[PDB]
């Protein structure tokens, strides 16, 4: 005691949630999964992007609870460090981890899916409200059972932490402090993930739209390597409509993408992106961001310009928000990323 009595609490939370949690991924399974596949609403190539590796993902929570189950029949209990690093150190923390990762990348394109499943098919909405009435959901619907994993993967460090600050014996301590960071590094890998599947699917459906047929027009030597240009592997910082000053006199209105090296100053055709070098030749929609700067103006406080140092030229991009919010994002968003690159 008491120290004591708290860790033995916080060992029985972590059972008792992990078996809870295992239970709904089976309902998400039961429910869900298997009956959607049998309805055949989606492929099933596509189901199982909407459910990564759910199978697998009921094994590696099942095995945990298992070995924790089997550690406090035997036993209050000292020593569930082992325990622990048995599901979160070595090869199976790894597989946790690569499992885990699988479903929880996938958690907002699922999230999709379903919902505009539901918006556009009758039949699949009466069977998402059906499912959802039943007891095993205890009230949580489709759209709160997806989320759990990535909230679980969050839950992992405050419980590790807890039972690990209230541990008198030093060796066992460490342990479960060891299993703490192994939980911290996951949840970090996983967010890395979701991010970049995140990403990922946003640019690549950029890609497919992407129209560079005026790139490859241009003989204007500052846009030789945008040939070709490929921006899926690249890193999306942030998006968004603004209308684009190239003069005092033209507007145009455009989609700009910040990534981590570049701007990309989109047309909206259609369903079609276009990067037109459109100006007045000389103002460019593809901009290396080594160089840039962004600044006020005075006259408008919706309105920014930036400015290439590289730019021989000099080239001035004055792009306009619908807020001063939100031009006030776009410039430290600009700045930040720019802040970043190395110089040669």
């Amino acid at each position: 005691p008491k120290s004591q009595v708290k860790r033995q609490e916080v060992i029985s939370e972590l059972l008792v949630t992990e078996a809870a949690h295992v239970r709904m991924l089976r309902v998400l399974h039961d429910l869900f999964f298997q009956p959607m596949a049998e309805c055949l609403f989606f492929p099933l190539e596509e189901l199982q992007n909407i459910f990564p590796s759910l199978d697998e993902l009921i094994e590696v929570h099942s095995l945990f609870l298992d070995r924790l189950m089997k550690r406090r029949q035997e036993s209050l209990i000292e020593e569930i460090g082992d325990v622990l690093l048995a599901r979160f150190d070595g090869a199976e923390g790894s597989w946790f981890q690569k499992i885990s990762s699988r479903f929880c990348s996938r958690q907002s394109f699922a999230l999709e899916q379903l919902k505009a499943k539901q918006r556009k098919d009758p039949r699949f909405c009466a069977f998402v409200q059906e499912a959802e009435s039943r007891p095993r959901c205890r009230r949580l619907q489709l759209k709160d059972m997806i989320p759990t994993e990535m909230q679980r993967l969050t839950k992992y460090p405050l419980l590790l932490q807890s039972i690990g600050q209230n541990t008198e014996e030093p060796t066992e301590r460490e342990k479960v402090e060891l299993a703490a960071e192994c939980c911290r590094e996951i949840l970090h890998h996983v967010n890395q993930a979701v991010r970049d599947m995140e990403d990922l699917l946003r640019l690549k459906d950029y890609q497919r739209r992407l129209d560079l047929s005026h790139l490859r027009q241009s003989s204007d030597p500052m846009l030789s390597e945008f040939k070709n240009l490929d921006i899926t592997k690249k890193k999306l910082v942030h998006e968004g409509p603004l209308t684009w000053r190239v003069t005092k006199d033209k507007a145009v209105e455009v989609h700009v993408l910040l990534l981590d090296d570049l701007l990309l100053l989109l047309q909206r055709q259609d369903e079609r992106l276009l990067l037109k070098s459109h100006s007045r030749t000389m103002l460019r929609p593809v901009l290396r961001l080594t160089s840039a700067m962004t600044r006020e103006v005075a006259t408008d406080h919706k309105a920014f310009y930036v400015l290439f140092t590289w730019d021989q030229e000099a080239q001035i991009y004055e792009l306009v928000a619908q807020t001063v919010s939100e031009r006030k994002n776009w410039c430290a968003l600009i700045t930040e990323t720019a802040g970043s690159l190395k110089v040669p």
